């Protein structure tokens, strides 16, 4: 009849009463960590202030002073390295205030993961998502370049590209906030490629389009290729670059050649648009920045291998 | 000389030693909450299972049974309401697994705020951001519609729109995951408006453009207006709709009129594109869904006021 419902009801009564006891404990513990994070904020304060203070002290110690002062400054520098090391390792496990871009998108929400295992899991996903879409990019680009020629599909492709680049901005900005710091060219890169595909999204199907489309689609396929085989090197060290560097240089030069083709094509036919210049410029800037940063980084690693 | 540096160094030594003691305590407490959330998850399990079980029990009790069984089922339904109330109030303070869209963008990161004050602060920001951009939208749209007529600026405007709608998708999806549930038409709305501005981003500056542009820009200005004065009603209750409903209906009908203008304009001139149809359809679907949902909601509130 219904006595079974009555019995399971009676049981679940004290069950969820104990559950609510655990829940009160859990709420107390959530306010407890919150007040402990308030507390550590003072540790953050000392972290900045007294560090930078000893920094300026050593900075004012550079003048010529007795042997005692040079020896002391030596000891200070030999300790401050591990000092900042300790303090950064400390701060790494504290939820951090969002930056500017991530704030303007996600509002004011905390995203820090405060758990090394979580950081590894997150980066593994950040790589798998990159790979899967790099595959769908190669496929769609090649199909649009060979199997048919229709402006609608170029529009769809350029929309996929701008979406992909914006999503990578969001992802790698959480990653920057959360863990390692890749601050440098590899953000403006995405910022200058999305605007590129933008200004290419509005070509008025003239003749310049039928003279630039093939170069652009081939280059997109090949750049997607180098990103497709950039994953493997990240996963599995120095001997790897020995095969990657020729491909990276071939890519930089392919893109440089496209930029020149564009910046030149705007000089002979009956007319043109503004888009020829406004789309050739991104490419040149991409080449300059990318070549510059890659060579500087490989020189830094070469100099580290030197010593 | 340097003795001051030595003194402040000596002090900061035990200072940050105590800091590290607090830090060890804090780490222990973070693993403590983590294991407590593992625990409460069993509470989640019972929450789903035994609830739905008593649900199916009451469902099987609908048949005609003695007075004891109808009275008992009455007591069960009179308790289950507050039962689910308790259990949802409980679950509301548990970090939740991300959905589908937010997962495909932000990876696998937890965003729940687990603090009522945080929810209020977040929604207040979600409203202020909406307002500020609704202002910049009105301004730019009106300027593009009157002060000059140039296709570049229409492109910029449509890009601003698609960006804005995607950002609102992200924001309000974090909001859905975090607190109240607005599941319904007010997500596909943004999903069908971004694609609208998309398919309008690629008009080949024919004549159809010079016959549709004025209608579209006026309607954008007015829809931005109704969003600009939707904030105030949300902030400061039933007497408010008494003035808003005429504006909402005027807007729905303005958009219906644009959809008809488009779906018709594709029948007389020398030629057209596919964009006329692929852009008139969104508008019709917007009108249908929006009118439908608004009227259904106002009828629901009218029926709640009835009883």
């Amino acid at each position: 009849p219904l006595g079974d419902c009555l019995r399971d009801w009676e049981d679940l009564q004290q069950d969820f009463q104990n559950i609510q006891e655990t829940h009160r404990l859990y709420r107390l513990k959530l306010e407890e960590l919150t007040k402990l994070q308030n507390n550590c904020t003072s540790s953050i304060t000392r972290q900045k202030k007294r560090l930078q203070e000893l920094a300026l002290a050593l900075k004012k110690c550079k003048p010529s002073l007795p042997a005692e002062a040079e020896g002391a400054a030596q000891e200070l520098e030999n300790q401050m390295k591990e000092r900042q090391g300790l303090f950064f390792d400390m701060e790494a496990y504290l939820p951090k205030k969002n930056g500017l871009y991530l704030s303007l998108v996600l509002g004011n929400v905390n995203v820090t993961l405060l758990s090394k295992q979580a950081k590894f899991a997150y980066k593994d996903e950040y790589e798998k998502f990159k790979l899967y879409l790099t595959i769908i990019l190669i496929l769609i680009s090649f199909t649009c370049r060979f199997l048919l020629n229709s402006r609608v599909t170029d529009a769809a492709f350029n929309f996929l590209l701008v979406w992909y680049y914006c999503t990578l901005t969001i992802r790698e900005s959480i990653l920057i906030n959360n863990g390692s710091r890749i601050k440098g060219w590899w953000v403006f890169h995405h910022y200058v490629s999305t605007f590129l595909s933008g200004v290419m999204l509005t070509w008025p199907d003239g003749l310049m389009y039928q003279k630039f489309r093939n170069q652009f689609l081939s280059f997109s396929m090949y750049q997607s290729f180098v990103q497709f085989l950039q994953y493997y090197y990240q996963s599995g060290m120095w001997r790897g670059l020995t095969f990657l560097l020729p491909f990276l240089f071939f890519g930089h030069f392919w893109q440089l050649f496209n930029a020149l083709t564009l910046f030149n094509l705007a000089q002979d036919p009956q007319c043109k648009e503004w888009q020829v210049l406004m789309c050739g410029f991104p490419f040149l800037l991409l080449f300059l920045g990318n070549f510059f940063t890659t060579l500087r980084v490989v020189h830094h690693k070469f100099h580290s291998q030197r010593h």
